[PDB]
């Protein structure tokens, strides 16, 4: 028994799921609050940032 | 028995589910609040950034 | 039995769940607030950051 | 009997949950607050940082 | 009985979970605050850094 749930938001609460039944979860992004980011990463084939 | 459901959502409270069976789920984006976001990865064939 | 749920969220509160059932779980990704963050990590086939 | 719930969030406080069930959670990214961070690691295959 | 929950955040208080059931728990992150990070670490085939 594996529970996750049940949960009471008000508000401006949330709450995200990011799941994987019979794989393997993969996390590279951002999360928070007053911050910047720059994403250059390469997911296909090739290169991400050319300089 | 995994259970991540029976939520209250109330006033401005939200809730994602990002899910993949038999797979893997791969999370590179943009979450939370009071920021600023610039993508140029590459996911398909070439590169993402050229200078 | 694992539990990680009945939580109450009030005001600007929120909870993620990064879940990963028969598989392994991996993070990379940014979190807190007041932050910047440069991501050139490759994760596909090739270089992320080509000088 | 595992218990990491049952939690009360007030104001601006978050809660994250990074969990791998049946398997190995590998955590490599960033936290806190007030912080620059560059990645340039690879995890997929090739190199990383090309000087 | 193990118990890690029960806990209270009040304004801008945090709390992570980092768990793995059945399995290892690797921690190679960045956390605090007013800190810089540089990440240059090999997680799949090949080299973290190429000089």
């Amino acid at each position: 028994n594996w529970n996750q749930g049940f949960n009471n938001y008000y508000d401006q609460g949330y709450g995200n799921y990011n799941s994987a039944y019979g794989g393997d979860q993969n996390y590279s992004g951002y999360g928070g609050y007053d911050y910047t980011g720059y994403n250059y990463g390469n997911y296909g084939y090739g290169q991400g940032y050319a300089d």
